[PDB]
């Protein structure tokens, strides 16, 4: 309970009465929220924590037994917000944290008057009528790089998923990859790259908000009306026609409007 909040680096910050959570995703830890942070903390108690396999978390907490579906990625996000006292919050969530988000809402319907999903899928790997953006070779050659050699596998993934030509975001993202426990990465990035969430979209009730880049390495653009059409309560669809999959580095300005007009 306590320990969970001191072991995950919770961060509780802001003047405001209503709560906001910031859950970063794959790669990152807490400090990709640096540059939208401010514009946040007049009108919202924000909170913010990082994954157990950000390298900014202890790797004694990493359990590798425990942590192969995202089921507790989503105990650890309610116990924080349980021991906080939080009773109900809009939270935000990017990549792997968006799909945490989603399994959270449906085990706590109460508890998320709404989801922002930001560069999220449900799915990486192509199916029969279902573009995720990669074939099952192109995911081994990932985890193959990855292993063999993981400061080339970064120097040549970070700007891909920045896209946009903003080199204070590659060296930000790269900072963190760098951070985490090659064999953490690896195991994590078996979990994500090969996850499926379509089968639990509709169960999601609370309104989602989705943002979606024109041009996101990892999620190509049918995936957010997928995601539309699929999850089972009021969606948005917030475009952003710009290059990027972290537009919270890349694009701070207009990420930080977006998301004060998908919050009001
Ligand atoms: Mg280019």
């Amino acid at each position: 309970g306590q320990t969970l909040l001191d072991a995950l680096n919770v961060r509780v910050v802001g003047s405001g009465e209503r709560v906001l959570v910031l859950a970063h995703g794959f790669g990152t830890d807490q400090s990709a929220w640096n540059r939208i942070l401010p514009f946040f903390l007049r009108d919202y108690r924000v909170v913010l924590y990082d994954l157990v396999c950000a390298g900014s978390v202890n790797p004694d907490f990493f359990d590798f037994r425990r942590y192969t579906t995202l089921d507790p990625y989503v105990d650890d996000l309610l116990h924080i917000l349980d021991a906080l006292g939080i009773d109900q919050c809009a939270y935000v969530g990017h990549s792997v944290s968006a799909m945490i988000g989603i399994l959270a809402s449906i085990r706590r319907p109460e508890l998320f008057s709404k989801l922002i999903l930001i560069g999220a899928s449900p799915r990486f790997l192509n199916d029969e009528d279902y573009h995720g953006g990669f074939e099952q070779g192109e995911i081994e050659k990932v985890f193959s790089a990855m292993e063999a050699n993981y400061e080339a596998w970064v120097n040549g993934f970070a700007p891909l998923a920045v896209g946009a030509d903003v080199p204070a975001a590659v060296r930000e993202f790269s900072r963190t990859l760098f951070n985490m426990r090659p064999d953490i990465t690896l195991f994590v990035s078996r979990t994500v790259f090969n996850s499926d969430m379509r089968g639990v979209l509709g169960l999601v009730k609370v309104p989602c908000h989705i943002f979606q880049t024109a041009r996101d390495h990892s999620v190509p653009a049918s995936v957010a009306t997928y995601l539309k059409n699929h999850l089972g309560g009021k969606n948005t669809v917030h475009w952003l026609i710009i290059e990027g999959h972290l537009p919270h580095l890349s694009a701070p300005t207009l990420l930080a409007q977006e998301l004060r007009r998908a919050l009001s």
